[PDB]
């Protein structure tokens, strides 16, 4: 019961009564906190940025004859890693080490991911991963997400082609957070047909490429100038069939507006309009502008007697290119 009120208090963000209560109960032989105890109120702490009262709490611990855990030393690593201390992770852990403490996946992903944001060297990562595989880590699903993640933060050109096929070329993937990060690394090198690959590698993977995915790729596709690549990204978009939001729609149109083929312009809208996906304010602004560069400008008035009758309102840019319109009509 004094766990699961810990719980409740961490989910509502009470730190100060959980404190209280975890000091009073320390005075309390009948209600003497256990390691877990322990380990919720460091947390709890940890949670709210209160690292000198956790530290307190977990030196405390062999005064109460406290037990300590992996657990523990984990807790402590992410929370030094959360505030950017990498350094602070890895003397924690050479320490873990020291008082032969086997370190877990868990404790050994935390300080990958610390030494990640924290921006050490990719070589840094490289030597950690070597000493958990030498000491038998193990794999796990959401590990191996912020693996492929881990070239790359680097950013290398080689890790960022190695953060792709680390999925690809072992045989093991992730159907789609590991396809995101990998294909984001692959962008900034530049994801040659890294990107007909990201998409073609979540979607006949057995799980259907994801919208959203499908449009974070599309979007820098549209920053490389993919075009034709982009067209058959979003006809592969297209292919995909998952469900999307105009959203995805309207960045790639925008792009179009540049090229303006104009009906190519209309021949979208109209799909887009019948799949219940009411063009949103911003794809309206977008449309507008995309007319009006190219003229139309009767067909801007038009569409103000559209946005009404399906009653999504104007915004403030919306207003202004419409006014626009009119001047130039």
């Amino acid at each position: 019961d004094f766990s699961h009120v810990f719980k409740e208090f961490a989910a509502r963000g009470d730190w100060q009564r959980s404190l209280r209560l975890f000091k009073y109960m320390q005075r309390q032989i009948w209600c003497k906190p256990n390691e877990h105890i322990y380990t919720l109120m460091i947390g709890i702490l940890g949670r709210e940025g209160l690292l000198d009262k956790a530290f307190e709490i977990f030196d405390e611990m062999p005064s109460h004859s406290v037990a300590r855990t992996v657990f523990s030393y984990t807790a402590i690593i992410n929370a030094y890693g959360r505030n950017g201390q990498y350094g602070t992770s890895l003397q924690l852990l050479e320490k873990m080490k020291q008082e032969k403490i086997i370190p877990s996946i868990l404790t050994y992903n935390t300080v990958i991911n610390s030494c990640a944001r924290g921006g050490h060297e990719w070589e840094g990562l490289l030597s950690l991963f070597a000493e958990m595989r030498h000491e038998g880590i193990q794999p796990d699903l959401v590990t191996y997400n912020t693996l492929l993640s881990a070239c790359s933060s680097r950013g290398l050109g080689d890790e960022a082609e190695m953060v792709f096929r680390t999925m690809n070329e072992a045989g093991i993937l992730p159907d789609v957070t590991t396809y995101s990060y990998l294909v984001d690394t692959f962008g900034k090198l530049g994801k040659l047909e890294k990107v007909s690959e990201l998409l073609m590698e979540m979607e006949a993977g057995g799980t259907s490429p994801e919208v959203t995915s499908y449009n974070v790729l599309l979007e820098a596709y549209a920053h490389s100038g993919s075009m034709k690549e982009a067209m058959d990204v979003f006809r592969q978009m297209q292919t995909a069939g998952c469900v999307a939001n105009a959203e995805t729609y309207s960045v790639l149109l925008n792009l179009y507006g540049k090229n303006g083929r104009y009906d190519q312009v209309r021949d979208l809208f109209l799909e887009m309009k019948m799949s219940n996906t009411e063009p949103d304010a911003d794809t309206y602004n977008i449309l507008i502008q995309v007319f009006g560069e190219g003229g139309y400008f009767k067909e801007v008035v038009t569409l103000f007697h559209d946005m009404v009758e399906e009653k999504v309102e104007p915004n403030m840019e919306t207003y202004e290119g419409l006014i626009y319109a009119c001047g130039k009509g």
